[PDB]
């Protein structure tokens, strides 16, 4: 006897999974076998060809159970029984019905053929909304997700791949303060409600089971390193010219090879790879490493997705100069969207990291304190320049708030293209990542592609959880 399985719903109690009746028949071929007239209306019925159902039952007539049937609407199981076929028997069983289809899927997940969790939460949580067959129902389970956050992170991460012709994409939203993932979208996506067809490639959870190369995104933690030495500050100068810089066989490039001096934030608004690079040298790959390694990139995230992936963070015992430059750079290193959402989360908070939670947060965790605040709030004001300053990633502005980030462009030609960042500056709420594989076309850099979804977002999610706007006299 099937046991009902537990609702699932936003964080706000709309639904997302909600069992469903369906009608299972079986029958007892001994009983079958004595009314073969009856066959030809019940196979019909059944759907199944009059002769291979006839095949069938004959070939079980010593057998006292099998079934027909499985996961009929209560409509047609009860047009079956009305044929009032001797040996025909019925059991209610259950199939999910998803609300909001393809926007919320990945997140969500899906059963199997047999109503237990094949993907995504229905996997991750299947003991708690699973109950025990008779027979004791599950658990209704409130997810972190906010449906409105969701629909608008889904709209504007599938109209990005189509005005950019990319092959696929992933949007994480999560509240800093909190530990909460608000939204988590990707593209391709597909209708779980839809049991044919299925797709593999289109089933993918891309933003906890797709690794990349993270890159320049990842240059806010090698200047948190930078500042937490003592021998940096932000005034502080490098010099870059000629815009490379040779390191044995290896050469590190900037893309922009007309600058000399450049203060810190000038290093990140420019994004230069020579400029991270020369400060990387100045203070070690260890220390780096650390604050990396601290804020959860490519670290085991604790949320229990069975197949979701760690990444690499590269480790040494002595660091040669081009994996201590390459480190800096995020070059090499793989991590997930939602990794890279919860260090940019670490890092908005002030410096501190509040436990992932894909399930709505009543009592908030303590965190840990993995960045100093001081450096924190040195390098939150540091990103708020990159998206204003001149020269900037004009493209991420949030009208009405101050916003903060770091685009990336990698290499993996192919490119994916990324944004990472934060808002409002003034008191962050929302962190959130922007990764978008393989656009085609004449732009890829991530302050192109990536800043403007990030921007719409931002601006939308905002005002959906009501947050002052911070552009003030
Ligand atoms: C940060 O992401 C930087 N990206 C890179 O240096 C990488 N590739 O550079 C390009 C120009 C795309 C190349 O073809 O080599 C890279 C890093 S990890 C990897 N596999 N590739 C800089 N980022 C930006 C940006 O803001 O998006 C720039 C405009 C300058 S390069």
């Amino acid at each position: 006897i099937p046991a009902h399985r537990g609702l699932i719903t936003d964080r706000n109690g709309e639904p997302l999974a909600v069992s469903t009746p369906v009608t299972t028949l079986w029958a007892n071929p001994k009983e079958l076998m004595t009314a073969k007239e009856r066959w030809p209306q019940l196979a019909a019925a059944l759907g199944q060809d009059t002769k291979l159902f006839a095949d069938r039952i004959e070939q079980n007539a010593e057998r006292e159970f099998i079934y027909l049937v499985r996961g009929l609407t209560p409509e047609q199981g009860e047009g079956v029984i009305a044929l009032k076929v001797p040996g025909v028997y019925s059991i209610e069983e259950f199939r999910r019905f998803y609300p909001a289809g393809e926007v919320v899927a990945h997140a969500v997940g899906f059963t199997d053929v047999d109503d237990r969790g094949r993907e995504g939460i229905e996997l991750a949580f299947d003991e708690w909304l699973a109950g025990v067959p008779g027979a004791k129902p599950g658990k209704t389970l409130a997810l972190s997700i906010d449906l409105r956050l969701q629909y608008l992170a889904h709209r504007e991460l599938r109209n990005a791949l189509l005005e950019n012709g990319a092959k696929a994409g992933s949007l994480v939203i999560m509240d800093v303060k909190t530990g909460e993932i608000l939204a988590m979208t990707n593209q391709p996506t597909y209708n779980p409600n839809n049991r044919r067809n299925l797709q593999p490639a289109a089933m993918r959870n891309r933003a906890m089971i797709d690794v990349f190369e993270p890159g320049s995104t990842v240059k806010p933690f090698s200047m948190s390193a930078a500042l937490a030495s003592g021998r940096w500050k932000p005034s502080d100068i490098v010099d870059v010219y000629p815009g490379t810089l040779q390191i044995g066989r290896y050469t590190i490039r900037d893309v922009s090879r007309n600058s000399r001096q450049l203060d810190l934030t000038g290093i990140l608004i420019k994004s230069s790879n020579v400029g991270i690079s020369k400060i990387a040298f100045d203070i070690g790959a260890e220390s780096i490493y650390s604050v990396m390694q601290q804020v959860g990139l490519g670290q085991d995230t604790g949320l229990g997705f069975p197949g979701e992936r760690v990444g690499n963070l590269p480790n040494h015992r002595k660091w040669p100069k081009a994996e201590t430059a390459t480190l800096a750079y995020g070059y090499g290193l793989s991590v997930t969207a939602i990794q890279l959402a919860h260090a940019y989360a670490a890092l908005a908070n002030d410096g501190k990291s509040v436990p992932l939670s894909m399930t709505r947060v009543d009592r908030v965790p303590d965190g840990v304190q993995v960045i100093s605040p001081e450096v924190a709030s040195t390098v939150q004001g540091m990103l708020q320049q990159v998206v204003e300053a001149q020269g900037g990633v004009f493209r991420a502005q949030v009208p009405g708030y101050h916003a903060a980030g770091k685009s990336g462009t990698a290499r993996k030609n192919a490119y994916r293209s990324l944004f990472a960042g934060f808002a409002p500056a003034t008191d962050p709420r929302i962190a959130m990542v922007v990764v978008i594989d393989e656009p085609s076309k004449a732009g890829y850099f991530g302050g192109l592609v990536s800043a403007p979804v990030f921007s719409k977002v931002m601006a939308g999610a905002l005002r959906l959880m009501n947050v002052p706007p911070d552009n003030l006299p």
